[PDB]
């Protein structure tokens, strides 16, 4: 028996797994008593995570495609040794004719848990600033707000939480399953339980209070909230008083922010939402758990702004309800391996994104520099994902050669092609590229559209140290079940091969990913054999708050409620609400022609993203693309709960399920993210295997109007209109 981490999503359980002996794997909710995991932590897309790791389809060998034309479906295997002097020559050339930084990559590292920094170490020693990831508008922008108004992005402790606030988060028995366990703990623990969600869900029936607000609507909310907290003076004076700058600025803001003003907005009670703000300030320790809804609108800068001043004005940095992260105490820091000194100014400052939305670039991060070193002794903090360039900047140089050509393009353990908004523009950048690596599991619409896919392991055929997202405050050991399987390999292994042939060799040590686990764990003494027999370590963290604290990464070392990084930047200081461009408020004519309005989501129990749709007992659960509709607007629609429709925005279209559910309130739709048909032959007349006919982003405008002004990312959840109509 091992323990393992399960990474089939990303909350990343620990579950126990054992060799059959017929070889099958067997996963199970861990039996003994583990650190962070609860029992009875194991779902369906875990259980069943052995039909993936041997998925007939699973693409174990290097294949080079040998068409004429970018996404024709005629492929060859290779060895790894030609794939990778094939693609360092190729990339040599691409280099020489349009420099480094026209190298982009598209890279989910939280799916892997493999390259310790390796990865940007490698871009920043090649001269490419161009890495993004589809965790831009998912932690990865939630931890640049947080960073300029904290220094650090912080964690919610369901353990010592008296009040949770839920922003959707439908968790369930298949949804972040010990993330739901620990939730019924609180709730056990006497905690108090309030759910912001236009749908009804099962958290929403737990709730002390649930909020059934319009989609997108969160932000307004949150700032009525923090007007009642701050008018009736249930804030914490002392941390205000010692620890924050600008109160009195944020206090005036709020006034533009009564409850009969936020009613209106978000269609909730004034009562009801002043009793959520009261019991979030009493019952402390309070927290609001991440939560991506926020990440996902015209409004997020504003909303994750506000609550994380919501955090901070009540006391939840100080009483156990909010952690401040860093670098794990006992670890390598990943941003050290990183090497971004290294990236020259001259090159940083070409990141795409630098010109449209600079604030999650290197330089709109540039005054958090000297803050971080002074706290965390890391110059470039890489906290969660960082030094990012934006999507649509860089899909719009990949397909117009503006600012700069873009001409090479790495997926790893991504399908960027569905993974940001505009699809039909990501098919374009990556038609326009001259070389298109994909580093994966299956021919996914992304690797239908490469020169080369390569082969990656699995979760059940790796050790893993932890954390991989620097910040997270503990690591958990995951073992190694089995080898991997036919010739997958792991990340580190293609990073050092190809910086071997870049001519980088000497800024990469470690022969292979056990030496580079062996560097990361390199203070505590231990190597893997030894580190591997403990769950769990906790790091330390430093004293922000103390009598002799040592404050925040922020430019003032203190919270700032006042965003002196916004201003600097050109956008607003403090949160505001402001109706999407596209709604019945904003736009009641479009309303006429598209009168319902959109959300692009709803994780499904037995999927992650666009994983694992693979023919299954795990497609067999969901098997279609599903929209959701009332029964009441369905009908109205003509459109019988269980036929084919298209949803359509001004953006594009899609086609799905219509199935009717009276929990999707009426007047709004439901399309899905992440669905496609990998039973389909591949190529473009199918559109990819269905990706140009059903994923979500087919239908995300990345135009200016649907971006977040500050940070770049698209609005999909409220901030849009939508038609709905029979196939
Ligand atoms: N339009 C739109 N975009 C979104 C979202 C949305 O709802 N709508 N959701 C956003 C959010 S919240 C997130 S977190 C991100 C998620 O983004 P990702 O986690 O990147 O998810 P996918 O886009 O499905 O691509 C993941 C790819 O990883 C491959 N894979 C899985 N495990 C491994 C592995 O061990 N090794 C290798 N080499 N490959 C592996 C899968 O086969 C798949 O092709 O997407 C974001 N993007
Ligand atoms: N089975 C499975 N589990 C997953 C994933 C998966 O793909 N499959 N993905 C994982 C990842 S990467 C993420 S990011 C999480 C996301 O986890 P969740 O937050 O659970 O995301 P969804 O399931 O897309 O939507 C949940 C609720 O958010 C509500 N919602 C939509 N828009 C808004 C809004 O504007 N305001 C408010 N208050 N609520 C809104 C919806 O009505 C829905 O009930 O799920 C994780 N867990
Ligand atoms: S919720 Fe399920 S798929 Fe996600 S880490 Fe936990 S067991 Fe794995
Ligand atoms: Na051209
Ligand atoms: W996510």
């Amino acid at each position: 028996k091992k323990h393992v981490v399960c990474q089939s999503c990303d909350i990343n359980c620990v579950v126990e797994a054992e060799v059959k002996a017929d070889g099958k794997i067997q996963t199970k909710s861990i039996s003994e008593p583990h650190p962070t995991t609860p029992p009875n932590s194991i779902c369906m897309k875990s259980v069943n995570a052995d039909t993936i790791r041997t998925h007939k389809d699973r693409v174990l060998y290097p294949l080079k495609n040998v068409g004429s034309k970018r996404g024709e479906q005629r492929w060859e295997r290779i060895s790894w040794d030609q794939a990778l002097d094939e693609i360092a020559e190729k990339l040599k050339k691409i280099i020489a004719k349009y420099g480094p930084e026209s190298l982009g990559v598209s890279q989910t590292e939280i799916n892997q848990q493999s390259e310790y920094g390796t990865l940007r170490r490698f871009m920043n020693l090649l001269g490419s600033p161009n890495w993004t990831s589809a965790m831009y508008m998912c932690i990865g922008n939630t931890a640049g707000v947080h960073r300029v108004t904290h220094g650090s992005y912080s964690f919610a402790s369901f353990a010592d939480s008296n009040c949770l606030l839920f922003i959707g988060k439908n968790l369930s028995n298949h949804n972040w399953v010990s993330q739901f366990n620990d939730l019924k703990a609180a709730l056990k623990r006497g905690c108090k339980l309030i759910v912001l969600d236009p749908r009804r869900t099962k958290v929403a029936e737990m709730a002390d209070i649930w909020l059934p607000l319009r989609y997108g609507t969160d932000a307004a909310l949150f700032l009525g909230m923090i007007n009642v907290i701050i008018n009736e003076q249930l804030y914490d004076k002392e941390f205000v008083e010692n620890w924050c700058v600008g109160f009195e600025e944020l206090k005036e803001r709020v006034q533009e922010y009564p409850l009969d003003k936020v009613a209106e907005i978000t269609g909730c009670d004034a009562g009801e939402i002043r009793k959520a703000a009261v019991m979030f300030a009493t019952e402390s320790p309070a927290s609001i758990p991440w939560a991506v809804s926020t990440d996902m609108q015209k409004n997020s800068c504003s909303a994750i702004r506000a609550q994380c001043i919501l955090r901070a004005i009540v006391g939840s940095f100080v009483n156990g309800a909010e952690i401040l992260g860093a670098p794990h105490s006992d670890l390598v820091p990943i941003s050290k391996i990183q090497m971004h000194e290294a990236l020259p100014e001259e090159k940083k400052k070409l990141q795409l994104g630098t010109e449209t939305y600079p604030f999650l670039t290197y330089t709109g991060m540039s005054a958090l520099e000297e803050p971080s070193e002074r706290v965390y002794g890391v110059k470039y903090f890489h906290n969660m994902g960082a030094f990012m360039a934006n999507p649509t900047a860089l899909f719009t140089a990949m397909a117009t050669e503006k600012p700069y050509p873009v001409k090479a393009f790495f997926a790893l353990a991504s399908n960027a092609l569905m993974g940001y908004a505009n699809q039909q523009n990501a098919l374009k950048g990556l038609m326009n590229q001259d070389l298109v690596v994909c580093y994966d599991q299956f021919m996914t619409p992304t690797a239908q559209l490469a020169d080369y896919v390569l082969p990656g392991d699995h979760w059940l055929e790796r050790p893993v140290v932890q954390p991989n997202w620097e910040g997270i405050p503990f690591g958990n050991t995951s073992q190694q079940v089995v080898e991997p399987a036919g010739e997958a390999k792991d990340e580190y292994y293609f990073i050092r091969e190809l910086a071997v042939r870049m001519g980088l060799e000497e800024h990469f040590p470690w022969k292979d990913r056990l030496e580079l686990i062996n560097y990361r764990i390199s203070p505590t003494g231990m190597e893997w054999e030894e580190y591997q027999k403990q769950y769990t370590y906790m790091s330390k963290l430093p004293d922000y708050f103390g009598p002799e604290g040592v404050g925040v990464a922020t430019p003032s070392g203190k919270v700032e409620l006042y965003s002196s990084v916004f201003e600097k930047l050109g956008y607003d200081p403090l949160p505001y609400y402001h109706e999407p461009l596209q709604t019945e408020i904003s736009d009641p004519e479009l309303a006429k022609e598209y009168p319902l309005i959109l959300f692009a989501g709803l994780r499904e129990d037995s999927n992650f993203q666009s994983c694992y749709h693979q023919p299954g007992i795990l497609r067999d659960a969901e098997p279609d693309p599903v929209a959701l509709l009332h029964p009441k607007t369905a009908q109205s629609l003509g459109l019988p709960s269980g036929e084919w429709i298209w949803v359509e925005t001004t953006h594009g279209r899609l086609k799905l399920l219509l199935k009717h559910d009276g929990a999707q309130p009426e007047g709004t739709i439901r399309i899905p993210h992440g669905r496609w048909c990998p039973e389909q032959e591949g190529g473009p007349e199918t559109g990819f295997s269905g990706a140009m006919l059903h994923n979500d982003a087919m239908v995300l405008s990345d135009d200016d109007w649907n971006l977040d002004p500050e940070q770049g990312l698209p609005n999909l959840r409220g901030g849009i209109l939508a038609k709905a109509y029979k196939c």
